[PDB]
């Protein structure tokens, strides 16, 4: 139930109505070599959080059932929770290398060139936006997924973070993608990404998902709740029963239109 963002969305899909499905779309047309990215630190242990690799590794499982290939790029932490599911990592990644670059709730920097946390506090930690800038240059399909202003790809939208959300002048991020995905929690907007592509291809690419086994596996693995910052598994503060439910939904409704 938060407020800021539930209103960017209203503002975004208003003037942007079909940006799902034109992200979806991206995504499909470009499956060889897809470069994901996750991790977002948060202040002051500056540990990446349980939203985003779990989004990440669906986008990923999606990505290798439709016979792309898919890798990961993130921080140290991630990639031992992520271990257990063998998720190929990126190793010094340039960007002529992929097809299309996703971001699914990674910091991107501010317009004073600094990275915030939706309390404003400074992110100090290597920065994995910088890819992106370069993807967007050389005209590589890139792909932005987010819940509150400072992720990599809201750049697209400043003017409505700035407005709406709390901190936003200072927080709000200048990185921009091609397209961009907002949803209340962005794991559920890489998962919904997966649904429209499901939808598209016929074949539900999230039956098998099991949103409680990877929470509770990251969290174990190290990976914090960005909320309350302990070793709960959640996810944004929101408990498990409420994530599941979203999947489970996403699920029904990929069904409905394949069926
Ligand atoms: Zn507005
Ligand atoms: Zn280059
Ligand atoms: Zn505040
Ligand atoms: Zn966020
Ligand atoms: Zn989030
Ligand atoms: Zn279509
Ligand atoms: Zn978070
Ligand atoms: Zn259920």
């Amino acid at each position: 139930g938060n407020r800021g963002v539930l209103k960017v969305y209203l503002d975004y899909r208003r003037k942007n109505f079909n940006f799902l499905h034109n992200s979806t779309k991206m995504f499909l047309d470009n499956l060889e070599r897809v470069l994901i990215v996750t991790g977002f630190p948060i202040p002051p242990m500056m540990v990446a959080e349980t939203d985003g690799p779990p989004g990440a590794l669906a986008i990923y499982r999606a990505v290798e059932m439709l016979g792309g290939k898919a890798e990961i790029l993130t921080y140290s932490e991630v990639e031992k929770a992520l271990e257990p599911f063998g998720v190929s990592l990126a190793r010094t990644p340039e960007p002529e290398d992929y097809s299309l670059i996703i971001s699914v709730e990674t910091p991107g920097r501010a317009a004073d060139g600094r990275y915030y946390s939706m309390s404003a506090l400074e992110i100090k930690r290597d920065p994995l936006d910088g890819i992106f800038l370069k993807a967007r240059a050389l005209g590589i399909p890139t792909i932005g997924v987010g819940d509150g202003g400072n992720e990599i790809g809201m750049g697209k939208i400043r003017e409505l973070v700035v407005g709406h959300v709390p901190h936003g002048e200072k927080i709000a991020s200048v990185v921009e993608t091609d397209e961009l995905i907002v949803s209340a929690v962005s794991n559920w907007g890489a998962y919904g990404l997966v649904a429209q592509a499901s939808i598209e291809v016929g074949r539900n690419l999230l039956e098998g998902w099991d949103e409680r086994r990877v929470i509770e596996a990251i969290s174990s693995a190290g990976l914090i709740d960005g909320v309350s910052k302990t070793l709960a598994p959640s996810v944004d503060g929101i408990r498990l029963m409420v994530h599941e439910g979203i999947v489970e939904l996403l699920k029904a409704v990929v069904d409905e239109a394949i069926k």
